[PDB]
């Protein structure tokens, strides 16, 4: 188990989302189905070049899956997946040039809910979740497990539960005032609001 700082404009944006006074907090569904949807585009695409690439996996697909019992929410896909390099560098150096844009969007009057247009719509997951677990696996590295329940760290370990094949497993473990969303009803009116195009299968597993 590794643990890492996360880069300074990225503990404050978590900071923000964790401490500002925002209601509409049901947005983060919407920010985590685009990040699945983005990553689907991308093996999809790689596969035209590449068809060996779906040897991992031909379905393109996205789950989601309430789990009272443990308390979290897991939004699961079939896409690209992330590498070691990806969790630990890549992806949050990336986000310091949007959380920047982002932060001072929100000083000039904008509000949490266009995150997304910043490119750091992950970190929505925050306003629901007192901890986030990320389960990836690429074609070209190992499957990995991510985790952070903020405070200024993250870890990453290599994960040794059930594989994969390949895509990503976001597991939201959710504020005890959060349970709303584990409720089928909420869900499905959520995801119908505002993820009702989204271009990949999106099944709502029942308990
Ligand atoms: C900015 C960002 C970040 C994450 N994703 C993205 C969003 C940046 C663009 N996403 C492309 C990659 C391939 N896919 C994903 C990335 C993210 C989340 C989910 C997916 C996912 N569901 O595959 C997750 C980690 C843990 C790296 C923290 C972070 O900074």
């Amino acid at each position: 188990v590794e643990t890492f700082a996360f880069q300074a404009e990225i503990a404050q944006l978590m900071s923000l989302i964790i401490n500002t006074f925002y209601s509409n907090k049901e947005i983060f569904l919407r920010e985590l189905i685009s990040n699945s949807s983005d990553a689907l585009d991308k093996i999809r695409y790689e596969s035209l070049t590449d068809p060996s690439k779906l040897d991992s996996g031909k379905e393109l697909h996205i789950n989601l899956i309430p789990n009272k019992q443990d308390r979290t929410l897991t939004i699961v896909d079939t896409g690209i997946g992330m590498t070691k390099a990806d969790l630990i560098n890549n992806l949050g150096t990336i986000a310091k040039s949007g959380t920047k844009a982002f932060m001072e969007a929100l000083q000039a009057g904008a509000d949490i809910s266009m995150i997304g247009q910043f490119g750091v719509g992950f970190y929505s997951a925050y306003l629901v979740a007192e901890k986030v677990t990320v389960i990836t696996k690429h074609n070209d590295d190992e499957q990995y497990a991510w985790e952070s329940s903020a405070g200024g760290s993250f870890t990453v370990r290599t994960d040794t539960g059930e594989p994969m094949g390949r895509g990503t497993k976001v597991i939201l473990h959710l504020k005890e005032d959060q349970t709303e969303y584990l409720e089928e009803r909420r869900i499905k009116e959520i995801v119908k609001k505002h993820s009702q195009f989204i271009g990949y299968p999106i099944t709502l597993f029942v308990e």
